[PDB]
């Protein structure tokens, strides 16, 4: 189609890989670009590793104010929100909102460890109906984003149906799913990404993620106004290990599917 044809040529323009997924809610069509291709996730997956949290906490209801010990070395390579609390305690409320909101690496390895390791993880998004997504490895290591390697992967379609039934559908209960939207919109790193590319007058709630080989992640669901929401999912990477992040191609790649 036309999209498709635009998101082509903006791919051959960029030098790297392009994946796109959009699902649109108000007659559940979807416009797909490489949508069965996998991708490094990210810290796209810290959603995966957040949602796997709060499903526990619909049994365990007090679970989100549990303390959890900040320890000198429990931190990786990339802390903003842990640092500030290192000797002291945060509660996995607190945990998955700096993973989520700032990308803390050090609060993605706390929800791992919750869950029981990436295997627990992994589990949460079978048990959802993901057979796609796969976690394999903790932070820093499972951003290597290797041309190939399966760890740590999912595909643009599985990530899009996966983020609609976490914040549209009922994967969640109510109180749960609520606190993931809440969190979403509250998210301080996806400026430059999925969001500069839309209409200044769309809510948009998304998680980025960044890795090696110039990896640039962003997952997001959008609420037009007066419009059904949609959700939308741009993965890109490069040929080149340490080529430079392009958070310019997922802003365009948003404004394509926008025109549409
Ligand atoms: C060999 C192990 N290894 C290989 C790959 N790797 C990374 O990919 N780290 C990445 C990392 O730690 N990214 C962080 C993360 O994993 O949430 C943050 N998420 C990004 C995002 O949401 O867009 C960020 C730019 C806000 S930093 C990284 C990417 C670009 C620039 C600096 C760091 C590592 O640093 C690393 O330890």
């Amino acid at each position: 189609s036309a999209v498709q044809q635009k998101l082509a040529a903006l791919e051959k323009s960029s030098g790297g890989r392009l994946g796109v997924a959009l699902i649109d809610t108000a007659d559940n069509t979807q416009v797909l670009y490489r949508g069965d291709e996998r991708f490094p996730m990210c810290s796209t997956s810290k959603v995966m590793a957040a949602a796997a949290v709060l499903k526990q906490s619909e049994t365990q209801k007090q679970l989100l104010n549990q303390p959890v010990e900040i320890k000198p070395a429990d931190l990786v390579n990339y802390n903003p929100i842990a640092e500030k609390h290192v000797n002291g305690t945060m509660t996995l409320a607190e945990l998955s909102a700096a993973a989520l909101q700032y990308s803390d690496n050090t609060a993605m390895n706390k929800l791992i460890a919750q869950l029981g390791g990436p295997g627990g993880v992994t589990a949460f998004a079978r048990a959802i109906g993901d057979e796609t997504f796969r976690l394999d490895r903790t932070e820093p290591t499972l951003n290597t984003a290797i041309p190939g390697d399966p760890r740590d992967t999912t595909t643009p379609r599985a990530m899009a149906q996966t983020l609609r039934q976490l914040t549209l559908g009922h994967a969640l209960g109510e109180t749960q799913r609520a606190q993931l939207v809440t969190w979403l919109k509250g998210n301080t790193t996806g400026a430059a990404s999925i969001r500069a590319g839309l209409p200044t007058s769309w809510t948009v709630g998304d998680k980025t993620g960044s890795g090696d080989y110039g990896t640039t992640n962003d997952i997001a669901v959008i609420w037009p106004q007066g419009r059904a929401p949609l959700v939308l999912v741009t993965y890109f990477t490069q040929p080149q290990q340490n080529a430079e992040s392009r958070r310019d191609v997922l802003a365009s790649a948003a404004r394509i599917i926008a025109e549409g």
